[PDB]
């Protein structure tokens, strides 16, 4: 991804948009309780813990376009991945507004707390005003996109979270290019059977991940891989993908039935964004906060992988390729050994950069002893092998419960934190909740026991 321009929206008729400049992150009652190092993220260039131009920082990510064309290697790549999602039936039918917001079979109704984009943050009009969850009314939508039409600016905001004191310093905050509600709705209704299928087939035939629920996906995972893991992470993915990557997905989707419907990549693609009191032009580089984000981050790292192997070894076959992607985390194998580190110089040249799964120095063995998926390792139950605990370490859990975005939420926060920690052992669980309890707010929380956990867990499969 690259910007080509960026000035001010009054330039280009468009207003100014209001962001907040305050973090709503605070110290919770655990702060002192444990460890952590991590800070909210800066929002605002005049942070007084800034190092450097905090813009700069920001869009830093937009690396530039390294490849124009689709080359053979991407052909066959799209070849062979799309002949694969071909077995899946795919209901290539358009989905109802109705549907698409509010719901169906393997597929969420929208979000209402999040951002409803341009040009209604400007009008102040709220996603609340537009949809009924009780009437799943679609009368005042179908009125809004009659008059705002589609292809609209994407709205960026920076994301409020916790980042290591580095990246505070660098200015390294992350964005939300968040797509107007029509342009939302109007790509659930052209690709919402297509978000449904991967929703509800998780796993080496998609490729994909999204939708998952760890508890249970675990188990699944290690049955569907061949004998030799491969990894790798990669650094600054979504900004990195260069056009041509967005002309092989389109390839695809022409390939399964949706070639109906190839231009809402385009507006993946070429997008407009707006920030604060500038708007900007960016060619290449996948939004953050559009419909489809996740899913087509995932087939488009299908097709990545696909084409490294195929350049790096050819005679490769793919029919043996078994990978899983969320977005730009994957777990994949092969029958063969593969050499990471070659297939990550060969990434160069597609405009990727990929370095040592999970923060090595160096590329080493991948093996299900020391592999992460969604930062979670793959541990065999003590007393029922078959059944597979996805386990988080603790250090991400003490670095979240160490503060809170809403007192209200307390309880649900802390809950969730106990479904991810209880994975790491009874022994480590029960500290945990001692540790919770020595507080006040901590006392007054309602927690599960760990085999509470553990039984409901069983119960689950
Ligand atoms: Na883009």
């Amino acid at each position: 991804g690259e910007i080509q321009w960026m000035r001010p929206s009054k330039e280009v008729g468009y207003p100014i948009i209001n962001a907040p400049s305050k973090t709503k992150l605070e110290p919770s009652a655990f702060h002192y309780v444990f460890e952590g190092v991590k800070e909210p993220a800066v929002l605002t260039k005049n942070d007084p813990r800034l190092k450097t131009d905090f813009e700069e920082a920001i869009f830093s990510k937009y690396v530039g376009n390294k490849i124009t064309e689709v080359d053979e290697y991407m052909k066959e790549a799209v070849d062979h991945y799309a002949g694969q999602l071909m077995s899946l039936d795919i209901n290539t039918e358009q989905m109802c507004l109705e549907d698409a917001m509010y719901g169906t079979d393997g597929l969420e109704a929208l979000d209402l707390s999040t951002s409803a984009g341009y040009p209604y943050v400007a009008m102040g009009k709220k996603k609340r005003d537009i949809l009924n969850k009780q009437t799943r009314d679609t009368k005042e939508m179908q009125k809004l996109l009659d008059t705002y039409g589609i292809n609209l600016p994407l709205v960026t905001y920076v994301k409020d979270e916790l980042r290591s004191k580095t990246k505070v310093e660098q200015g390294k905050s992350r964005l939300i290019e968040a797509s107007s509600l029509n342009d939302s709705v109007a790509m659930r209704m052209a690709f919402g059977n297509l978000y449904a299928a991967f929703h509800k087939n998780p796993g080496v035939i998609t490729g994909s991940a999204v939708g998952c629920d760890p508890d249970l996906f675990w188990s699944k995972i290690p049955v569907l891989m061949e004998e030799k893991l491969f990894a790798f992470d990669y650094t600054g993915y979504d900004a990195s993908l260069s056009p041509a990557w967005f002309e092989a997905l389109k390839m695809v989707l022409e390939k399964i039935g949706f070639g109906d419907r190839v231009d809402y990549i385009d507006y993946l693609n070429h997008s407009h964004h707006l920030y604060k009191n500038k708007t900007y032009c960016v060619k290449g580089g996948m939004p953050s906060g559009s419909s489809g984000t996740s899913i087509f981050n995932s087939m488009i790292n299908n097709l990545i992988i696909r084409t490294l192997l195929l350049k790096t070894y050819k005679g490769i076959d793919l029919d043996h390729l078994k990978m899983i992607a969320y977005g730009d985390d994957v777990i994949a194998s092969y029958p063969h050994e593969v050499d990471a580190s070659l297939l990550a110089q060969s990434g160069k040249d597609y405009g990727l950069t990929m370095t040592p799964a999970d923060k090595s120095a160096t590329f080493e063995t991948v093996t299900w002893e020391n592999v992460t998926f969604l930062k979670r390792f793959f541990r065999a139950d003590e007393k029922y092998p078959f059944l597979i605990h996805p386990v988080m370490p603790m250090k991400e859990i003490h670095e979240s419960i160490r503060w809170t975005k809403d007192p209200r939420n307390t309880q649900d926060h802390v809950r969730s934190l106990c479904l991810l920690a209880w994975h790491n052992g009874e022994e480590e669980y029960n500290k945990f909740l001692a540790k919770i309890r020595s507080v006040p707010i901590g006392r007054a929380l309602d927690l599960p026991e760990y085999s509470t956990l553990y039984d409901r867990w069983l119960d689950s499969f």
